[PDB]
């Protein structure tokens, strides 16, 4: 009965129930503990039907990434592609996504950890690293060259602009998880803002 | 058969050495989930029976490699401000040069960080080390951020948000380094660094209040 119920659910449904049990056997066994009978045993599916679907435990690893990065990407190039006038109010915009609930939340952390730690050792996961860390550099890249426009600002490094201000959002994410308390979500926003009214107040001239 | 020239002879202080360093490449192997002091001692190439005895458990073995991590990194890192030019700005120039020095921008151990954050969400021993050092990371910070208010002289400069904000950016640069050690090389995180504080400095501070 394991054979046709698993089957009979919908594509995205079985895909995202896989999922969601990969992340929960990387938050309780770590990347390396990981296996594809643990995954199965927790998803309540036969190894059998999985080894079909998947190599193994990177490829449903890989998958776990690639959705949870998804995901991001989603929610803050909507929140870009809602925002109105112009360069800045996009920037907030991607800063109050950035510091929601939906994001903030530390829920996932253990799994983002985990996919860090395979990054260096698996192309399958150094790759998914690799590509969503450009698609979220290269949106912060869009709307800086924009912003840059409007200043208009010489020869702007855009590029090594979006590695500053990515760096300072990843750090306060990170720090946020560790310990909530440390500052509030819209002193998360504040200090992203500070960063950008640094910029238009000169700092763009260090970005060449 | 060398837990006894590398055991048995050394004192105290040198097995914890040895043991710290088991639990770095334990973690680095197992993760901390997988880890275990079976798998400690397998490391440090003695027997289990040997470390039971001697220590609590592996919570207690992770929280003191921990300590010892973050320890060092903050004597490189207080070194660096204290034996620089006594100005603000310079002794930030030197904290950010040590930054992304070999030795603080070594990637091999991005993994012990990474799975020391891993447990500190679940263990409170660990959570409360990973609190403390923090703390002491960030106030090394705001005391140099507070000398160039000073020198600015800045009204009511918040130096403790902008002390979160600046090691958020040099976290996520040491993160990013390790990472993908190609995106930007050690000098443009030098660079990236002191065009915040040039930021700041630009009127970016009277952000800094609200």
């Amino acid at each position: 009965n394991q054979e046709v119920r698993f089957s009979r659910l919908e594509p995205e449904q079985r895909k995202a129930l896989l999922i969601e049990a990969t992340l929960a056997c990387l938050k309780r066994h770590g990347f390396q503990g990981a296996s594809v009978r643990k995954i199965c045993a927790e998803a309540g599916v036969s190894v059998g039907l999985i080894n079909h679907h998947y190599d193994g435990k990177d490829a449903l690893v890989a998958e776990a990434y690639l959705a949870v990065t998804g995901r991001v990407m989603r929610l803050l190039r909507g929140a870009i592609d809602t925002a109105p006038g112009g360069a800045r109010p996009r920037l907030s915009a991607f800063f109050e996504a950035s510091f929601s609930a939906e994001l903030l939340d530390p829920q996932l952390l253990d799994a983002w950890l985990a996919f860090w730690g395979a990054v260096g050792s698996i192309e399958a996961i150094g790759r998914v690293h690799d590509h969503s860390y450009g698609e979220y550099r290269a949106l912060l890249v869009g709307v800086l060259r924009q912003l840059a426009e409007e200043g208009g600002w010489a020869d702007f490094d855009a590029e090594l602009a979006a590695i500053s201000l990515s760096a300072l959002l990843d750090g306060l994410w990170l720090e946020s998880g560790l310990n909530p308390a440390t500052f509030t979500p819209r002193q998360g926003v504040q200090i992203c803002e500070a960063w950008v009214d640094g910029l238009e107040a000169g700092a763009h001239r260090r970005f060449r």
